[PDB]
């Protein structure tokens, strides 16, 4: 079908990326970086979320790809050597899909701004301290104090959630994750101070105390929001699908990442 | 239907479990402990793990429900004080049913004895070094070294699990999560450090490197296992069900323990 | 001799001020904001730190005393009820001096800055990745991927050192502790993790990787430093000096504001 | 001097054991196992504890050092390849010595027995809920529940301490560092969590609350203790003497085991 393809825009991926269109002339396949339906994203995990951000708004009519040309990546987990061979098999087409949760995050003001996250979203203080209240299914769970807090998707679990502390969760799960970022407990504050993992449909509101400026990051994007009233964080209706060509487990791509490659 | 009464065994315990016994006198109810419909467990959490082991074998057949003697139980979380109550709604039945995962433990010999834990089952080595190879879906994922290793269910995650750093994972989700204890890390051995998270139908298995023996918990028993291959955990088929005669939310009963009631 | 008093500003603590001024009146004793060798704070542990830095520079002709207007400080150990037999044991004077241990901060440009903490000095990026060598004595120690690192004194130990996994030090201890916040470790990237204790006289430098600019804390301080080439951090020569009226040890201090009180 | 050399007792260890004993024949240098000057251990890690604590009551007239023949040890520090230069050095003598801090722990029943520790002393239950109170200069700080609690020299940092989450320690620090494993915290249980680092003359006494049986290791050593009535920590009087023939600092040695060698 219609595809196109991303560079993190070195001389290695451009060259990958000419010769992988070239290949790709010698079959149906036309290039459209308007309305793709397979998107290859060649370069680390942080070219790859370019990649779905770029297209966040046809998740559905999509499958991705992820060539690395540097180290292994979480979600660019094809090696170079192997781009013709994808080239091969991505043109026949009839390969299986492979879709992962997505989380939708919530901004409302004194309007109200939603954003997806392949990886997480975080919350940080503008300039001074951080103090939210954590509200779950509208039952008021904590009063936070700390530097911040994290949501992650189950993909996510393995970025920033790993990081602070986080439980590594199988994609398979549809679930987000809360993470805290230094959290004060003494007699007075009082955390959970574990991670807390949700299920679809539990939605976690986060409402200012004081102040209500505050930086919101959603995977690479971070912004500064005035005049918050609530943040929002629940398992997104929409899921991103990878096109599958051969097994390569989750559980294996946590290993050659984290024990040995 | 046919009901029984567990009692931690106190004064307070036992006359309470009298109270009730009397009151479903003056009801359509038969009091069974062979093959009950409703277990009334009535003491901590401890008094309730002893009733899910009683009754392990008639779990599909069996509605639980935990009174608390003392502090608030996550099993046992009703009042005292709302016995006659209880008795009440009971009797009448039409109640709903509430549903958690529980976890199979598999161990293998040079036979095979397979058991079901509500909270966790833990692997600590007899009397010396812990070294184990852990498997997950027949892929070697790392040599684990260190004190033991942990594996919860999602309402056990409160518990063992909390202490060792695992998340705490609504029990709606059907999954395990795997967490260590201390753990060595240094430039010859590797673990992965977090807390893990597997969906139904994984396996992880725990193979022994050199020594073959190990105490094996499962909720409150735990036994020295001698001679042994393997250790094999997944999500059970089998579910515990609780009668459920009020919204008492699994985050709010977090909330009751862990922060403030 | 001569002695000052902060107030935190409110109408307690303002209140207080007056009262223990009026008292001091009645003893050889002069107010003297300028060289005070007696600096009484009213307030908490943060308007007892701005007390610390508005007289850096005479701390050892300085006995400092904190009074706590609302929960107990570390540094503010006194109640207000007190007030006036602190009036009459200040006033007599021949009181016992306590000391504790600060940490000195060298940032060094392409200029140079010296500042001196009493809980911590930290660094975190301007905007984007933060990335820093550590030597520790002239001796590269690791390449440091994450959020950030806080350097604390033993009595900062309690503070943010505390919610990011540090031990708590005992004053009489001289040392600094560095902490990681949020580090990456995976196949690529790799940190020592664990806390680090070190002694006086050794030298703990941060040395940027790519990005120069980054955000420097001290205590409550917190400046965007531009054009950076290196972070110097060592235990200081110069110490603070408490008036000590009575015996509250610092281990019943941390048990009083995190065990219970 | 008098001098002896222990061996892991493989192959590697064992020959170039005879090998250094040749040739320290080549000058006056006499092997005595009973009153040595100088011991030499050959092997890892374990093998040194062994030679520290074959010869803890002479402490004060012997100087250590410790031979590697597998990966780095943070006691045998130096290669087998450099064992002339070693055999050269210490039989001129002249060498330079280094001393690291030990823990003394006693334990007390209902007679006394007291021990000496390279490394740590830990505390766990015989078979039970493990609860103690701990008492700090006999001020009652926390009841502690969990599965046990360690205490670690300064060169015991790196060992059980590090796999605990305990900050590391430079060896020249005269400390001692108390960890948890697996504290319980709810709304009834509650204790510090974070390490606890003890200067020398500060005293840790751990109280029986229900059971009076603990297992107790010191070491390598592990013994179960029956009718204990107490377990108290002290900085130890007694120091560990190394023979230092070059520079090895603690943070590179550090490096080489935990970051890259
Ligand atoms: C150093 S900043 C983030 C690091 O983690 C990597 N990363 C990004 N997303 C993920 C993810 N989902 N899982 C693991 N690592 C990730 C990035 O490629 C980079 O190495
Ligand atoms: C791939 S580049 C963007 C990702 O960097 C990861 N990241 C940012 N900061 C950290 C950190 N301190 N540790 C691990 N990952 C991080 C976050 O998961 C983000 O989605
Ligand atoms: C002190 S040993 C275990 C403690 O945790 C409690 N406990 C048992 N099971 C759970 C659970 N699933 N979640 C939280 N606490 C639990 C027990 O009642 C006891 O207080
Ligand atoms: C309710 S009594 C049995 C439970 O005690 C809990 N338990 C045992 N040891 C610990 C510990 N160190 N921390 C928290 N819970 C524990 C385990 O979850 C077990 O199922
Ligand atoms: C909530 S931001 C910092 C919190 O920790 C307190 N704090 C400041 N310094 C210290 C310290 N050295 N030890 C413990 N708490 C501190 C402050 O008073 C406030 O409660
Ligand atoms: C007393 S107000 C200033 C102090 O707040 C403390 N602080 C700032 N952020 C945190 C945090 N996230 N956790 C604990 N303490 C903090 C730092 O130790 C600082 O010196
Ligand atoms: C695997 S059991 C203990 C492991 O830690 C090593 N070890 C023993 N003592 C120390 C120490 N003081 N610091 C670091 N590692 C140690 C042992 O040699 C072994 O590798
Ligand atoms: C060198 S062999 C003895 C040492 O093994 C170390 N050890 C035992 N268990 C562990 C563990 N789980 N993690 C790290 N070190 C350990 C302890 O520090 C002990 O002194």
């Amino acid at each position: 079908m219609k595809y196109m393809i991303t560079s993190k825009g070195d001389e290695k991926s451009d060259l990958l990326r000419l010769n992988m269109i070239a290949g790709f002339g010698e079959y149906d396949m036309e290039y459209d970086d308007v309305e793709p339906e397979i998107v290859i994203s060649i370069g680390g995990d942080g070219t790859f979320l370019s990649a779905f951000h770029q297209y966040e708004e046809r998740l559905d009519e999509i499958a991705f790809i992820g060539i690395h040309t540097g180290h292994l990546g979480f979600y660019a987990d094809w090696r170079p050597a192997e781009a013709d061979k994808l080239v091969k098999l991505l043109a026949k087409g009839e390969y299986q899909k492979v879709s992962y949760p997505l989380l939708k995050t919530t901004v409302k003001y004194g309007k109200e701004a939603t954003y997806l996250a392949l990886n997480e979203s975080t919350v940080k203080s503008s300039g001074g301290p951080f103090v939210v209240d954590v509200v779950i299914n509208d039952i008021h769970f904590e009063r936070f104090r700390g530097d911040g807090l994290c949501m992650s998707t189950p993909s996510g679990t393995t970025a920033y959630n790993k990081s602070l502390g986080g439980a590594l969760m199988h994609p398979s799960i549809e679930a987000m994750q809360l993470t805290e970022m230094a959290s004060i407990n003494n007699r007075v504050y009082r955390t959970i101070g574990s991670p807390l993992v949700f299920p679809k449909h539990h939605v976690v509101s986060l409402q200012p105390v004081n102040d209500k400026d505050f930086q919101i990051s959603v995977d690479h994007l971070s912004i500064l929001h005035r005049d918050v009233q609530e943040i929002r964080y629940e398992v997104s209706a929409k899921k991103i699908h990878f096109a599958r060509f051969r097994s390569f487990p989750f559980w294996r791509r946590v290993h050659d990442s984290f024990i040995e490659d």
